[PDB]
């Protein structure tokens, strides 16, 4: 039994509701919130924009030092950061950005991330700015990740069309 409410249940391990990801995370405070991460950890806009800003900055510095250290991550990988006063960790995930050209296919990779956190709440990874179709993004979530995991979708229209879409 954990603490998430309301949500949808679409398979055994996937869970999705029409919420605020900012709002859900500060309610809930989850071991994992998953970030639509680029590469070079930039949170300007997106979901990864509002997560920032709700960390008063706090993110974007702990980040630049990452980058600093380690370099940019890969498109498809992922690193563990602090969830600052959002959650216990952040998982940034890179989901292949296709107003950038990057390959689809590479969001299976991005999605195996969540199999190493037995509970998350996330995003549809590739979606919103990063141009991928949601729906598809849907689908690769149900079909790789096997841990539990609770999808915030913060468009009410894109959530009732993902429900009524779902195979
Ligand atoms: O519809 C979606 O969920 C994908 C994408 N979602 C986000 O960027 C997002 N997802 C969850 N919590 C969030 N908090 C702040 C942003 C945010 C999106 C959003 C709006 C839109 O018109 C089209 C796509």
């Amino acid at each position: 039994v954990n603490s998430f409410s309301g949500y949808l249940k679409l398979t055994d391990n996937v869970y999705i509701k029409n919420a605020d990801i900012v709002e859900e995370a500060k309610k809930v405070k989850p071991t994992v919130v998953v970030n639509a991460a680029n590469v070079y950890l930039k949170h300007g806009g997106g979901v990864a924009g509002a997560l920032n800003k709700a960390t008063n900055n706090a993110m974007q510095v702990e980040s630049d030092d990452y980058i600093a250290t380690n370099g940019p991550l890969k498109v498809g990988g992922s690193c563990v950061l602090s969830g600052h006063n959002l959650a216990k960790h952040c998982l940034h995930v890179v989901g292949p950005n296709v107003n950038k050209g990057e390959d689809i296919q590479l969001l299976k990779s991005a999605y195996e991330n969540f199999n190493q956190h037995e509970v998350l709440l996330a995003p549809l990874l590739s979606a919103g700015i990063f141009g991928a179709d949601p729906i598809h993004s849907l689908r690769v979530c149900v079909d790789t990740v096997r841990t539990n995991v609770y999808l915030a979708v913060f468009d009410k229209n894109l959530y009732d069309k993902l429900v009524s879409s779902f195979l």
